[PDB]
């Protein structure tokens, strides 16, 4: 059928996790320890380097700020570029908790539901899945190629300043071969260095899609038992317990990650809105600030409805096997749905390192915070 | 008696349904399939694509703004024809989920109430029901006879601006009979567009009306059969079912709809009270600002209002049926009171979107943004 | 005993309440009807329609106000009389509930506690309630006595201005005797318009201390029952029902009451401090503003104390009866108090019309409110 | 085995609490009632009188204050040393709540856990225990450090102003050996006020500390009952009703001790703020005042997060002993499961006073508080 087609594609963010440079660990589909080859350890540690030092001239880069406008200008790029350490810091630390993240979506076969309504479900699995991939993706290529390869190739069609915010360097960077093996090596550099944090928001995603599908499932498991004992009921409830553990694990690692990802993205919002609504920019980095924006905004959005859907369908889940059947049924079905139904009403939140919940009024509370700084960085011109 | 009454009403919302262009599904009493005829089917399509081509001129009226004052006046116009568009396109798309509301509203007698609370329960429906269709009413035609044809009767009692804001038009319009062309079709095209999101508010309001008097019907029927086996607790159970299936039917349309409201109706807001309280209006416009803030102010006052009322009425169905006839009933009356306590501590809330609570305490923190957000239009000058 | 004491004080908060003008109901201690006498009709009706003459000339004071700063004199006094006048029109509707709230803290005899806690229940209740009692009896008289005889006794040792803030009038008031006769009916009008939300304010903080009492007698209750079937738990849930009954008829008129109180209060309060901050004042009206500060602060204080001892007394009595006895009793028992937790996680709160729920968190949230405003009446000077 | 250890802290730590001066109640390891003599009774009331003379002089020092440059100078040093105070009244009341307390983390074991659980949960404790203490005790030597014996320093090696901010004194102190032996004085006060709030919320971090432990070894002895009837589950209910018997006994004093010290602390740190971003610093206090920030920050960050840990690991608790062995248990596990369930959804948290639950989330409520009073306090100048 299709289910060999889904498999497929955790094929496929797996191998895109070893090209970004995260630290390679075991898929589903090896069975001869390839993870531990020496090849791909040394290129993750390169790419992890390569990565920390550009990350550390960019962030001494903005403590070298004369004026307001220099540090302003560094915000942006430090931010994306301290978000992707972090990322990258903590994806190496756990490493062996996304074994079981990727054990979980390759089986997670419901018992109970009918079939009719799981080929609709990993149909729109797989829907949705192809949608936010390729949407990041196609943003986040567009966002790089023109924020690095436009005033490069400005200057190769005809006081130059190449890339758009200036770093520190052991040379002087303002002579003309400097400058152009500079701006090649900060093009490869943000390549590596843009694609770890989409590629981490990807899985995320994927995670999220499968847990609402799994959630889905099991409360039409719950109303196809009720409609008919023992046993339907003790997997029921050992599915639901999956799911609570798998969202334990999915917490950690990305309350860190989504902790720093949400305030410097906010930090990065408000300067991108100063430079666009205030000062005279010079026509060439606005395809870039325009873009970079609405990648932002993008990942903000799609991470925190995919963060909201699982509450609701756990709470929807606190809904069901409610019927007359309820009230007709045994004292051992009137306590076990009792105790789901208990347990449920605990909701399933990813807490961005217990500071605030990931959810959607969340996005509404943070973009008054935007226009809350929006309107000071105006005034202080 | 007077339920045959009801019906009545119910028949004329969905007349005015079809008056002001929605898309014409099957009322319940219509069994020769007349709202799939032809005559209903162009004159929605041509209320609609007239409704488009006006909001998409005074969309891009608002983009040619060359001074703050003339975007401020364009906002109030633009934001309620916009929410208009997202009430046009909403009720286009879930044509099928009003069928089964209004086949709600039709029939919903309660198993187990006494007589003698169902006939006050329908007295004040009615009552509640005339009050909140008349109110919006009378105050959006007045609201619109004056903002359309005070100037226009003005100046045909008496450089001449007929119109409150202007628009991008292929003409000039500034040039006599032109003017007066387009004020007439301005006339008629704000008929037709004002009268949508009221008919769309006085459905949902209907809706919550209905919806509350069934939660107490509801509570007095758990009440009267705790007080004398299985059939009335199924039948009870059997209706909350419905009643929360309905809210959640209720749930998307509205949400997506509340979010547009309340966002553009506060911008409404700020705009009038800055152009109320700074500028120097020249007296003919006065009618129509006053009148458009009370009935912005009523509508969100009483969206909120019949919003609140159902979750008070559903964690009042909480505390049902507890008495000492509890403690002095079976082991499945014991069980099952418990079992519809704990699916009652869940809210029965509508959320716009998934952003916000529509309660009664959202409608202070946005007047309190609206408070925050006027200031500082004062200050801007 | 000393429970003869306590009739007493609800005797004298019921005499109290017949000084200040409300609407005269039946207390307990009344078998022959005195309350329809037409003494006390005339009174009440007097001062209540020389209560609404004198707030209606400070209201339209209020709006012929020229400059900012005679319009934020008047907001103060404004503030209180019109809190005042729906005080008054909110106990004329409800004289029917009082009645059942007088029946409650007459005879409230818990069934099951040890006399103990019962004698020490009743010694801390008489000792709150005088507390509380005098507390605002002696600072409202204090500030009343300061505010209008403070510069009359000024005049009377020694243009004038014996009044604080002016109100429209038929004649001048600028005339010599005119103002001092204005002055004195400003006397007694004060008494009559200060003594009633005192009064109501008085009552509520009763009723919150004996359902305090109330709530500690009945996890007493719990905890002595579970020590040791039937009686005994019917009789405890009957309490608990009694209680939240008489909680649901406390919440409609302090609902509006308090809302109109907060409002008021929290613009009351700005004006204040932007007054004694900014202006010169003359030194005699000190006196009155820094006693009207602290009575308000008092006031809001005392009431959100006595609103959140009553919630945290209903999360207590979800914690009754839990130990190893509990694990050792018998299914009847297990079911019961698993019924009682299962109400008890319900809060008890009191709404101010369904705005904000009286905490001592809001509080803060309208402390910080004040200072907010407060900043920007000082900028605006 | 390593157990001895633990008590040895919980030694140490009552010997830094009466090294500060708080009043000496019974430690665990006293047999003679050594905690009478009166040694310690006037060595404790001698430190607390020399601390309340201190606050006095410091508090009346704001007081007469002419600029409000002074007035913020002395807001740090006026905020702690009230901090101090209120810790020292709060506990001279509750000398008795103390002797719960520290019997409380002197004998707590569990009935149920594993063994190879317990080694580690005991590793844990004392890991964290020490960090927590070594951290606080060596930020606080070192800024007690530079804040007071740097400007001394420099002038024993070098119109002096040795100390920071002036207080109210009955002599000049401008005179050069008033000012020496003032400084002299201010040290030895310093030392005597900043080791109480520390010793105080070490013994918090501690009680946090072993509550979590205490709550994680209770999951883990559910999860070893169920998996195996009457004698564990009596025992594991006594153990979750000792720990909320201790959490409630925790609240009070830290209530109050929480209210002072957080409105305080934001007061403060909005000054220190405002005068190292603003004013031309000397270069000598700067070192007092960068650690007086990384001190604050520390304390509330390390507050708040063991106040967190302890709700997250109750709610943790809800959902202990789910499995199908659940579903395949009798009637008496499967209510008394429930019932632990039900008890173990109300979450375990400390209030300060009742105004805020202390959160993790108020800690970026109240970032965001100090964000906005520092550009206020920035642009006043
Ligand atoms: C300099 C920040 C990296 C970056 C630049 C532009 C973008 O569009 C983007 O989104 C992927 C990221
Ligand atoms: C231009 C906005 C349409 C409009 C104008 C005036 C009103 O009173 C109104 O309420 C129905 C709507
Ligand atoms: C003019 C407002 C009435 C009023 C004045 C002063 C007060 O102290 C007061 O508290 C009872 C009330
Ligand atoms: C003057 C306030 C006392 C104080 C000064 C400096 C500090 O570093 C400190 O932390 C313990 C306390």
């Amino acid at each position: 059928d299709d289910y060999i087609h889904l498999r497929k594609w955790i094929k496929r963010i797996g191998i895109i996790l070893r090209i970004s440079g995260h630290w390679p660990f075991r898929l589903p589909h090896e069975k001869r320890n390839q993870h531990k080859s020496k090849f791909r350890q040394v290129y993750s540690c390169l790419v992890i380097t390569l990565g920390f030092i550009t990350c550390s001239c960019y962030c001494i880069g903005l403590c070298l700020s004369e004026s307001i406008a220099q540090a302003l200008n560094n915000i942006t790029v430090t931010s994306y570029f301290l978000q992707s350490c972090v990322c990258y810091v903590s994806f190496i630390i756990n490493s062996r908790k996304l074994e079981t993240l990727f054990n979980y979506l390759f089986e997670n076969e419901v018992v109970g539901c009918p079939r009719g309504y799981k080929m609709s479900s990993i149909k729109t699995t797989l829907f949705r899945c192809k949608f936010v991939a390729f949407s990041l993706g196609i943003l986040s290529f567009f966002g790089w190629l023109m924020w690095t390869l436009l005033p490069l190739a400005v200057l190769v069609v005809d006081q130059t300043s190449l890339r758009f915010v200036e770093a520190w360097y052991p040379f002087d960077t303002t002579t003309s071969p400097m400058n152009e093996v500079i701006a090649i090596y900060e093009a490869v550099a943000m390549i590596f260095l843009i694609t770890a944090p989409m590629s981490s928001d990807i899985m995320f995603c994927v995670l999220m899609i499968f847990i609402v599908e799994h959630l889905k499932c099991l409360g039409m498991a719950i109303e196809c038992t009720l409609k008919g004992d023992a046993t339907s009921l003790c997997n029921i409830v050992d599915s639901h317990v999956k799911i609570y553990r798998t969202m334990e694990i999915v917490q950690s690692v990305y309350s860190s990650y989504f902790a720093t990802l949400f305030f410097t993205s906010c930090l990065a919002v408000c300067a991108l809105a100063y430079f666009l609504a205030a000062t005279s920019t010079s026509f060439t980095r606005v395809p870039g600030m325009v873009l970079y924006l609405m990648y932002i905004f993008l990942r903000i959005f799609l991470l925190c409805l995919l963060a909201t859907e699982v509450a609701e369908q756990g709470l929807n889940l606190c809904h069901a096997g409610y019927s007359s059947k309820l009230v007709l049924a045994s004292d051992h079905v009137r306590s076990t749905i009792q105790a789901i139904a208990t347990r449920a009403q605990i909701p399933l939140s990813i807490t961005g390192a217990r500071f605030f919940t990931v959810n959607l009024s969340f996005l509404a509370s943070m973009a008054g915070v935007m226009l809350t700084y929006f309107i000071v960085l105006l005034q202080v011109n």
